[PDB]
């Protein structure tokens, strides 16, 4: 289906859990901004090539809006606006001073060579400058995107600033030379084990020696699986790839999963570990189970089959509403994706107030002001769900939605 219809279907879903006026719906379910722009660059050959680049703005009652920019060919501009929607409440929800944004272009990085990716990503932001700023529109990287293009773009927008104002706030994660910021590697996974130890707190078990299979071996889910068996007192069991997955009930150690799924292309036929398909990862007997991967690996045809006590959504909606409303009757814990990843974008946020502040933290603060950021935002939805009844995405939901209606009133920008 239309993605943008998908988001606006899911807020309008949501509403019905809370009091929200009317008018207040129907501002929510149109982006504020939205500019489409012609990026054009000069190719290796020499010749011109004109790209279409987007910019969503979708709502920023609350702060400068916040957004990564994708390089994909398959980008629409119906995408990108529901990204922009799902942003808001991303930001909302873990209570930052900021509103919901997103960028694209539609081009095959692949395809481009360095040079023509510079050029690209300088051409960017002197189509969208005007609309953008530290203070307006924060960018950051996306799918096909990286600290270098960052870097690169935040170099384009110094330059035609003049160095008046904090130019490193423009865009986020940029390389540390230039105004980046330490833990942001792992940011989404080290939130998703902040919120998984609160689940756990919540749910009042102990988890020392408690089995977890992560589901994938990213950024998000290596890291996932590498914390769980650092500071928590797991026990990894079980991890997987696209290739295949692997199991054992003794234990398991992540980094020489890792350094053989490197030399070899495939975490598949680790020694000494049996090799399951991720569907038999994914009914696993387990305590907490993170998918990490890819999107809807969980859905009503085999909802019934987990029995995982906490389910952490690392990745980007890996969970049905069919999925949803199956694995909620069973009492297994449910953590909502832009709640369990929102460190991410937590930490970007940390490294837009040290480039502002021109003041640089070192890595044990961010990570305990991420700490108490997520922890705070995990109970106040948590709190919500057992308050009202309601489905933890629901409460998630009614949280981030109910914070941007009362910054929209306080505005004035809508009455009831
Ligand atoms: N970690 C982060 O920084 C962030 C995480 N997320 C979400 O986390 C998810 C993964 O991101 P991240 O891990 O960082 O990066 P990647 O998506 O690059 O890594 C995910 C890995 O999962 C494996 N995988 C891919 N498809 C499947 C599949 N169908 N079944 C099983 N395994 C699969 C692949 O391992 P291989 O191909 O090598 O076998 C792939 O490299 C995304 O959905 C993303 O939106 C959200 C925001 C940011
Ligand atoms: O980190 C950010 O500010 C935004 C990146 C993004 O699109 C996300 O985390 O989903
Ligand atoms: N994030």
């Amino acid at each position: 289906i239309d993605p943008f219809e998908m988001a606006v279907k899911q807020l309008e879903r949501a509403a019905q859990y809370m009091d929200i006026s009317e008018e207040a719906l129907e501002w929510l379910k149109k982006p504020m901004r939205i500019v489409e722009v012609s990026v054009p660059i000069e190719m290796d050959d020499g010749s011109v090539k004109v790209f279409t680049g987007f910019r969503v703005q979708h709502n920023w009652a609350r702060g400068p809006t916040k957004g990564g920019i994708r390089w994909h060919p398959a980008e629409t501009l119906s995408t990108v606006k529901a990204l922009a929607t799902f942003m808001t409440w991303k930001v909302a929800v873990v209570d930052l001073p900021y509103g919901g944004g997103k960028g694209g272009i539609i081009v095959n990085p692949k395809e481009l060579s360095e040079r023509e990716q510079e050029r690209l990503a300088r051409a960017y932001i002197r189509a969208v400058y005007d609309v953008i700023g530290p203070w307006t529109d924060i960018p950051a990287p996306d799918v096909y995107t990286n600290p270098k293009i960052m870097g690169w773009m935040m170099d384009e927008y110094e330059t035609i600033m003049r160095r008046k104002g904090p130019a490193f706030g423009v865009i986020t994660g940029k390389p540390l030379s230039i105004g980046g910021s330490l833990g942001r590697g792992t940011a989404t996974a080290q939130g998703a084990i902040f919120t998984i130890r609160e689940a756990a707190k919540a749910l009042g078990i102990d988890l020392k020696g408690k089995k977890i299979a992560v589901q994938g071996y990213g950024n998000a889910g290596y890291y996932t699986a590498k914390l769980a068996k650092e500071q928590l007192g797991m026990t990894v069991v079980a991890v997987s790839d696209s290739r295949g997955g692997i199991y054992n009930p003794d234990g398991l150690d992540p980094d020489e999963v890792l350094k053989w799924k490197r030399e070899h292309g495939s975490v598949k036929d680790f020694p000494g570990a049996t090799n399951i398909t991720n569907e038999e990862l994914l009914e696993l007997e387990v305590d907490v189970l993170a998918p990490a991967a890819i999107e809807e690996v969980i859905t009503e045809k085999n909802a019934d089959n987990i029995k995982a006590k906490i389910v952490a959504e690392v990745a980007n909606g890996p969970v049905t509403p069919e999925a949803d409303d199956i694995l909620r009757e069973k009492g297994i814990l449910q953590i909502p994706d832009f709640l369990c990843n929102a460190g991410g974008v937590t930490v970007s946020y940390f490294e837009w107030v040290q480039n502002i502040n021109g003041y640089y933290w070192t890595e044990e603060e961010v990570r305990e002001k991420l700490d108490k950021k997520m922890t705070k935002a995990f109970w106040e939805v948590y709190n919500t769900h057992k308050d009202k009844n309601i489905h933890m995405r629901d409460a998630a939901y009614v949280v981030a939605v109910s914070r941007v209606y009362q910054a929209m009133k306080d505005r004035g920008w809508v009455k009831k």
